DNA sequence: CGATCCGCTACG
DNA sequence: CGTAGCTGATCG
């Protein structure tokens, strides 16, 4: 699977770039590999290297462990129960480093670690190169302007109507938009709701070989490769495990339904993640994501033509500047996060996990990494 | 109990 | 695309 070898090389080269920034010995990339063959990607790796190098120098600590926090949470605790969330806010407060009457919105790259150094949240503003943002802009635009596509049809079909908060009508930007608002999710293999005691199969959005879902995957391999390499700098065990899981699902036809389609999708899946969701022109209320493993680190990428983006993390007493090209890695099942409506058009690519694909592939799901792992 | 959960299936 | 069916665990 050359796609996975490509993202492995991107991850390894990004690690060498970062190491070289930290030691003062500039890394000299010499191999005739996929990074030499994709200079746009190489340059974007350099830009990410500089942002990650800054984030590692700016670590706030909370006075509790992720372990205790996750023990207190119930399996589907997403933030909608105010009494429970008051219990969490009192039991697990921001601490002295973060509490502050009226703190300023953050702009420098940074991270939040727990009392035993596990990374909970990694903030990478201006991480994605303009060239790759243009590529993503075009891929999302193609998806969100398709005349009879999911977003347009789902728009019109429920514009006759003018619980499931992720597609709630009032969260979508109203009026004329270049990009029809909506949500589409993609996965090489996953389970139907309430149906996990069976083999996973391809997401319905990706099953047509020439439908728009597969075409969207085809437009973004350079971006997915960048995102995967960033993940590898933050939690290398999780990156390597995700890649191993995809290789196993590719190799063993007994693990999925419709394995031939799963294999053709994996061949264009340039990512370590289990799943990718595209959220177009939608505000995001404060929430936790409950369907993945709490040990899983999700990655958010935000884009578009807007200028006042803010990502809110109330448990950290922080607001973060969240403008196009910003990347946020976070334990989304622990960390409450939200993104208010913005004055312009926006999309988000959210990368996340399905733990039982790890079980099915015989690959342990690793516990969240510590910051010192960056310096080994 | 009913409602909910980043959903698939066969049909129209 | 939508609709109804289907699953099992959580949550109120
Ligand atoms: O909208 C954003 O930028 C962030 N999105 C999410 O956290 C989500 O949809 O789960
Ligand atoms: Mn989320």
């Amino acid at each position: 699977l050359p796609s996975l070898l490509l993202i492995d090389e991107a991850a390894a080269v990004l690690g060498r770039m970062i190491q070289g920034l930290r030691t003062g010995i500039p890394y000299i990339h010499t191999e005739n590999d996929s990074i030499k063959a994709n200079p746009i990607l190489r340059t974007a790796l350099w830009q990410a290297a500089y942002v990650l190098e800054k984030a590692y120098r700016r670590r706030y600590r909370v006075p509790w462990t992720a372990r205790r926090y996750m023990r207190e949470l119930t399996p589907r605790q997403d933030g909608r129960n105010a009494n429970r969330e008051a219990v969490m806010a009192k039991e697990f407060p921001p601490g002295a480093e973060l509490n502050s009457d009226h703190p300023v919105q953050e702009i420098l790259p940074a991270m939040i670690i727990d009392a035993e150094d596990h990374i909970l949240f990694c903030y990478l503003p201006s991480c994605v190169s303009p060239a790759i943002m243009t590529i993503i802009d075009a891929a999302v635009g193609t998806l969100a302007t398709t005349k009879d596509g999911h977003l347009q049809k789902k728009s019109r079909a429920r514009e006759g109507e003018r619980a499931n908060w992720r597609e709630a009508l009032d969260l979508f930007r109203q009026g004329a938009c270049k990009m029809t608002p909506g949500v589409l999710t993609f996965a090489p293999a996953w389970w139907p709701v309430g149906h996990e005691n069976q083999l996973p199969g391809p997401a319905s959005t990706l099953k047509p070989p020439k439908g728009e879902g597969r075409m969207f995957l085809s437009d973004i391999p350079i971006a997915s490769a960048l995102v995967g390499a960033i993940l590898a700098q933050i939690n290398q065990p999780l990156f390597e495990s995700g890649v191993k899981v995809l290789r196993e699902l590719y190799s063993n036809s007994k693990l999925t339904k419709d394995h031939s389609t799963v294999s053709k999708i994996i061949e264009i899946w340039f990512s370590p993640f289990s799943s990718l969701s595209l959220i177009v022109n939608r505000a995001t209320p404060i929430h936790r994501d409950t369907s993945g493993p709490i040990e899983g680190m999700d990655i958010l990428v935000t884009g578009g033509n807007y200028s006042n983006g803010v990502l809110v993390t109330p448990s950290f007493n922080r607001r973060w500047t969240y403008n196009p090209g910003c990347v946020v890695a976070l334990l989304g099942k622990l960390v409450l996060h939200g993104v208010p409506e913005v004055d312009g058009e926006r999309y988000c690519m959210a990368h996340f996990w399905r733990e039982r694909l790890f079980d099915a592939a015989g690959v342990p799901f690793p516990y969240p990494s510590k910051w010192q792992e960056s310096y080994t």
